[PDB]
């Protein structure tokens, strides 16, 4: 797969996480992130691709070793952590084409797994809007304890 590049944006409190609702298959929620374009440095793309989705312009703040990554699927998603940005930043996608929304969450808040359906003795996970962000959730809550606690 392409690796895909964007960011996990905190506001100053480090309470609330920025994310973005798209359209059809990526219709919940997650982080603002996309796949890299031939010759793009990682950065470069982390910053287009949150420019696009949510309008704020994050590279004057990347840190180069401040990300997390993971693999899913075998395809490589890193997302830059950007602390610090004020809750009352006016985000706007570029294209309302791609997204429908973008807004701020609460960490504490936010699952870091989907649920099973036990109770109905079924397997499998209950759908959960906030699938494509939850697997970041726990490395972030791990990587801020580490790097502020
Ligand atoms: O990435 C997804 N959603 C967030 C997003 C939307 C638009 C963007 F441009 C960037 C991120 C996604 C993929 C599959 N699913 C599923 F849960 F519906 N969500």
């Amino acid at each position: 797969g392409v690796p895909t590049y964007g960011a996990i944006i905190l506001d100053e409190t480090l309470e609330n996480v920025l994310l973005v609702q798209g359209y059809l298959a990526k219709s919940g929620w997650g982080f603002p992130k996309g796949k890299v374009n031939k010759e793009e440095a990682p950065h470069d793309c982390a910053a287009r691709e949150v420019f696009e989705e949510t309008g704020f312009d994050i590279k004057d703040y990347i840190c180069k070793d401040d990300y997390i990554e993971l693999r899913i699927n075998d395809q490589l998603a890193r997302l830059y952590i950007i602390p610090g940005i004020p809750k009352d930043t006016k985000f706007n996608p570029k294209t309302r084409r791609e997204i429908r929304n973008i807004e701020w969450f609460s960490i504490e808040k936010l699952p870091c797994h989907r649920n099973d359906m036990t109770p109905k003795s079924k397997l499998g996970l209950a759908p959960n809007k906030f699938f494509m962000a939850i697997p970041f959730i726990r490395p972030l809550r791990d990587w801020l304890s580490r790097r502020f606690g």
